[PDB]
């Protein structure tokens, strides 16, 4: 863990050195190094690093001691998921028109950066991952499996982000109406009652968060430690990641309200309200939800149906469900790490 | 024509991958409709010069080709056209474009907006690696093919970054980036110290040469069996740099002969050539009129391009650069590749 935080500079510098190998004039090399050193520092640091620490701990409790060479490969993957998290946060802040991230200005808002640089910076941060995995793991037998884990988890995350963005959009509500390529007119957003259910929510939440925040770090630690791809434990870990991803997102929905409502987002409190509330309360929800004004707050006042109390009842049930799955892994090491992660989160 | 017929096979193979995700049937219907359009709207309508270059390089290094081998070649060829589609979607968001291939830019569509378009660039980009996996995971060249895509993309991103910020205040004096300014916008101004051919070549080689020339040729060569450590790859890289510079200078020339490079404050070949041969008072005119979203400002630059005979200077450059490319092609010592590169140089 201590080594993981300390090794940050090494991975950032190993990538910056690859850019410094390019055929460019010395003055231009200096300019890109100063910009890209800040792109990595401003967006990769200041975080809790739970995804990164998960790789370290999984690798440590699977391994059967660990030298500096093996730890360098484990810490590389741990920092690659932190880079992936940074690439997703920069992209998410552009998309959801964010104002603050890790208690400071969103990267894309900076006048030396702007939307034009931030879009290009998401692809840079994303591609740096595969360059870093090549630098430190290209000769490991697990190399192709590791890069496929990053690629497949990213694809599922992109689909999860798409669904989160367009679940209440006109193309999803008016299913029979094909997309009009001639219409270039900020389309007024409204809530869709057909999508306000727990089934649709799980679909989004698992794809948007579970694969890159839970499945990818655990699989990274397991692949590097030598657990064969065909082993039964990987599917068990996939199902646990889904349960944890759902648990983590419902907690994050609970922490954002009691910009979620303002951005017309499908949240666990919104679904729970609709499940217990009657028809006049439903009309009120449709009328207020998805507006940038503080008066439209009626939704916050309705959240009346004791949603905060319902969450405490959900959290108890969900934790027991995750523990039930963990207890059947038949691996003491992974079981200790996952139980530890479930508390300290 | 044979390559354009293969399109559906690769688009559907990736759409089928997304369809195997654990999602509700109605959710699967919506994403398949959106993503079929994401691919169709942005991957078709192009000249496909990058894709055809894979096919011809593969065909002439191989010297007949069976359907299974050509299925692998056409996959890589379509992957570069998907990479082109991803870069054009992103560039239009970045440069705030209006039209691409005679139709509205993807990010401007009511059912898309900037939010979806940003996410769609990452999807199109990652679809390339899923397609390479589906058709080449068991090939010996697999890892080298995916490293080639990754490295050509990394060089394209750096090139696009330089193209975007070469004249920006953070680079005008080497100082520290302002992490506190989110309100006072930067006034777009030219940096005469960056107006030179050496800086231009750095931008253009990274922005265009690697993904438009090096990547397609290396794809055809790797799949045909020329191992990554072969000395001929550095020769291909040098030729790709010359061809990339040659074609971007032509693109810069075409933008003036619509075209927004002047109003967008871009470092172009006409600007460098004008700055090289113009008078000291005309350099003052350039500084005052270049990169301004005003018609009268653009018209002063346009008149300077006519006054300083940029058409004649391009025609003279084209003849000298063509001779330089042919000379590099002749020192390749591979008849099949030489033929393709000589053919593509005339046809493109």
């Amino acid at each position: 863990l201590a080594f993981f935080r300390n090794m940050y500079d090494k991975y950032r510098d190993a990538f910056l050195s690859h850019l410094n190998e390019y055929s460019l004039e010395e003055e231009i090399k200096e300019h890109i190094s100063k910009y890209y050193k800040l792109l990595f520092d401003y967006n990769c640091l200041g975080g809790k690093n739970n995804r990164g620490i998960l790789v370290i701990l999984i690798y440590e409790y699977v391994k059967n001691d660990i030298n500096s060479s093996e730890w360098e490969k484990a810490a590389c993957l741990a920092w690659c998921i932190e880079i992936l998290q940074a690439a997703f946060l920069v992209a998410d802040d552009i998309m959801d028109k964010g104002e603050m991230r890790r208690n400071k200005y969103c990267w894309y808002l900076l006048k030396d950066v702007e939307t034009k640089n931030a879009v290009n910076d998401v692809l840079l941060l994303y591609n740096s991952i595969y360059k870093l995995i090549e630098i430190y793991l290209r000769n490991e037998s697990c190399y192709v499996d590791v890069i496929a884990t990053f690629r497949d988890a990213t694809l599922k995350t992109i689909i999860g982000q798409h669904l989160d963005t367009n679940i209440f959009s006109d193309k999803y509500s008016d299913a029979h109406r094909e997309i009009d390529v001639n219409n270039i007119n900020p389309e007024q957003p409204v809530i869709d009652i057909n999508m306000i259910n727990f089934g649709v929510y799980k679909n989004i939440v698992i794809h948007k968060t579970a694969y890159y925040s839970f499945f990818l770090p655990i699989v990274c630690g397991m692949l590097l430690a030598g657990i064969a791809v065909d082993n039964l434990i990987y599917k068990k870990i996939e199902d646990i990641s889904m349960l944890m991803g759902e648990y983590f997102q419902i907690h994050d929905d609970y922490l954002d309200i009691f910009s979620d409502i303002q951005n017309n987002k499908l949240t666990w409190p919104l679904i729970k309200t609709f499940e217990l509330c009657s028809e006049p309360d439903k009309i009120k929800i449709v009328k207020n939800y998805g507006k940038n004004n503080l008066a439209c707050k009626v939704i916050d006042s309705l959240y009346q149906y004791k949603i905060r109390k319902h969450y405490e009842s959900y959290e108890k049930a969900q934790k027991a469900k995750i523990l039930s799955a963990i207890n059947e892994l038949h691996h003491e090491g992974i079981e200790y790490v996952l139980k530890y992660l479930l508390e300290i989160l």
